[PDB]
């Protein structure tokens, strides 16, 4: 007869300007600009973010699997990383001493409450093309399917590289912030109160943790794998040398674990992914010590083949079986889109690192086609738009990609050109690159300052 | 690089902030007084929330007022959405609720909100907490650390039983969901403290075997008294302390610069479960006997007593070392706030069992305090009301006393869980501010007055 005492509900709406202003907002933080050095020295709370770039994206335009890693798709990448991890736990392992204020900076109320705010449209940027590459379901038809389920790409990439070891551990840095936390975004859905299903889910956890015992937790064990091949074990060290990809990778499972409408999908992605490690384990031991011999330290490794034959059928039997039986039939399409968005994921991770090794090991010959290159443009075999640009020493340019492909030519000075781990050249008067689209590299200068051009070619191959 | 403009929220935006939060669906009033196993719907009273001012941060002597309770009924709902719960008839048929209470937007205004209800919630704690430490100092301050408060509200009173389910049903979101804030605080990688919290964490989660997971002996301590094990059910009869004190552990958990508040509260609370759990299981027997079942309190008699050691001997004592004596303030003052919270929690308790106790006096007073309003002695503002059967007016309080005066029809009036009074054509009730308490109507339609008397004892 009147109306409703309750003010209406007004939905949760953030877009267009508004949503880049927030985002900016966000990553305008001082511990996310850009670092003055190639590494983050013991810091866990500094995070490159290049806040520099973030008014000029578009947020709105939700990128497609051919576009996933265009240089947007690495800036939200990178944004969602630093906003899943408000939840973690970091210290140096140097102590907090000295970086009380970097602490606070990160771990406070405005820094949590600006990220969770655009987290939706993060989400759904670097999400939401797996709507178009993965119904109704029987517990029958699920034990089907589940029961449906060569060099790997990885193998082919670093054992045929120019430089096995340099390319092993460029491989390995990828993985540090999963594994030095790992089972940290599966410990999320051991959080609450549900069914037997949270037991079984947690002794899954514990295996993980080592039973409580630092010596056997299995990040302790990956730091004694990095620190045997001469790598760090500090956070974020290696951040401007993560790939796209490797960032997605570790990215999805904070999302499925943060979004409990999503739990299904963990339950499913939980399934495949135990399962798959014995063999991805048996790989990983087996290629590192053909790299580096008898010095590498693959227990991380080995102890996974021993446990997850168990960790994946305590997972068909444990937890899907029960949730199944408990829910209903609805639930098995997430359990089946967790699978397959989980092995999309992994195509793209394949991908990218096998582009990203080749782009590393041809920097020599990539340097001498800046010649060719170079005179095709001058010929005006393409009409390229070019940018002069002018720096001084130390000026960094933290890593990043680009959409098409560009030629860098040096008038005067130094420049480091770096494209990986490892993996650099020095460009000098009248030197310069081909920069291979969607390849992560920077550059910094060695002379008391550069003159250079970038030109945009987009593809390289039409300047021959 | 853009200037970064610092995130801000107050006033009216906040205001509306709150207000869109709330408006979910699922937050709105239940037509009953019980959840009937749906752990997606909390009730928020949304129509209030408007009329609240955020912006004045409550001291102590204010926080049971109203506007304190509201916002940690908002608080619950917002930290619990970062917890796993399905129905314990299972999620078919709740699809809807589960994906409203899992939503991104869901979570998106609640964390918008959060900076500023922290604030309302536990600014307070500022000025009830008081500088450097060092090591030594701090080893002694910790060596420093009669009937208790809830023996003394149970024993003491009119109906012991009603009493003890009353107590219990407040702890139901802190045990079912048993140490689900600690493990906030063991993801991600620093030194060896996360293995040893990790391994409390293992023991209160029963090693993983489902039978002796902590929550799953408080679900039979609950069901061997009558009451029920399913998340919310007991929301309405959730006091404003009770949801104070799980909160606070929440809010260390989610807010890692608070880190070591969490280090000095665990090491307080682990070491002092053991005698608080010793006269529970005391108290149960003397109000239940035979019928109550108190594993879940006499579980943590032996293990607790480890507990406390490891959380000073292998947390505290290497975190300080690692990290400098910087930090001992701050675990200090995460063992001295908990403590003003349980002290809060002990009064408001006490209070809520003596309302309850009093209900038939209470409705006896009501007549002489509504011949001293006929009188002069106090002019108190009147609202008159008019509602139909069946409206339920969700569990509330008042930050003055009132005078409720029935002039026709019936209303339940309920003032704690199996505590009911039934009021007809020209009698009533005084209701004492911050009192949590409802009333449904039970005739087609109910005709009262409230009066706003403030303090009821000027009308006598
Ligand atoms: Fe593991
Ligand atoms: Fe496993
Ligand atoms: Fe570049
Ligand atoms: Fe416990
Ligand atoms: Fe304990
Ligand atoms: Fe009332």
């Amino acid at each position: 007869s009147h109306m409703s005492h309750v003010p209406p509900h007004v939905p949760f709406e953030l877009s267009g300007a508004e949503l880049r202003d927030a985002i900016v907002q966000y990553a305008t933080n001082p511990i996310y600009h850009d670092n003055l050095d190639w590494l983050n020295h013991d810091n866990p709370y500094r995070r490159q973010l290049r806040p520099q770039v973030l008014p000029h994206l578009d947020y709105d335009k939700v990128p497609g699997r051919e576009n996933i890693l265009n240089y947007a798709s690495l800036a939200v990448q990178r944004l969602l990383t630093s906003v899943y991890e408000a939840d973690l736990v970091f210290f140096p392992k140097s102590g907090l001493k000295g970086k009380e204020e970097d602490f606070r900076a990160f771990y406070s109320p405005a820094n949590r409450a600006l990220g969770e705010r655009i987290r939706p449209a993060l989400e759904r940027y670097a999400f939401g093309f797996l709507d178009d590459e993965v119904g109704t379901w029987t517990a029958q038809s699920l034990d089907a399917y589940l029961d449906s389920l060569e060099q790997s790409p990885v193998e082919k990439a670093i054992l045929g590289s120019a430089d096995r070891e340099r390319a092993a551990r460029m491989w390995l840095v990828q993985f540090a912030p999963d594994f030095l936390s790992e089972a940290s975004p599966m410990m999320r859905n051991v959080l609450g109160y549900y069914g037997p299903a949270q037991s079984e889910w947690f002794k899954v956890v514990i295996d993980e943790y080592g039973y409580g015992v630092h010596d056997t937790k299995h990040s302790t064990l990956f730091e004694r794998t990095l620190e045997s091949v001469g790598l760090e074990s500090d956070l974020h060290r290696y951040w401007q040398y993560y790939l796209n990809s490797s960032l997605l990778l570790n990215n999805y499972f904070h999302y499925l674990g943060k979004n409990h409408e999503l739990f299904f999908r963990y339950v499913g992605a939980l399934y495949y992914t135990e399962s798959s490690l014995v063999d991805f384990c048996r790989r990983a031991d087996h290629l590192l010590r053909e790299v580096f011999g008898d010095t590498v330290d693959t227990t991380y490794f080995t102890e996974h083949i021993h446990i997850d034959q168990h960790h994946g059928r305590m997972a068909r039997e444990k937890i899907i079986k029960p949730l199944v039986e408990a829910h209903g039939d609805g639930i098995i399409p997430e359990i089946v889109r967790g699978i397959e968005e989980y092995r999309v994921l992994l195509e793209i991770g394949d991908f990218d690192f096998s582009e990203q090794i080749a782009w590393m090991d041809a920097q020599p010959e990539l340097k001498k086609l800046h010649d060719p290159v170079f005179e095709g443009l001058k010929q005006g075999k393409v009409d390229a738009p070019v940018a002069h640009l002018v720096e001084p020493r130390g000026e960094l340019s933290n890593t990043h990609c680009h959409d098409g492909d560009e030629l860098c030519h040096i008038v005067s000075g130094t420049m480091r050109f770096e494209s990986g781990l490892g993996s650099s050249l020095t460009l000098q008067a009248g030197e310069g690159v081909v920069i291979k689209r969607n390849r992560l590299h920077g550059a910094n200068i060695e002379s008391d300052e550069c003159v250079y051009e970038i030109h945009s070619v987009g593809d390289y191959r039409k300047c021959l």
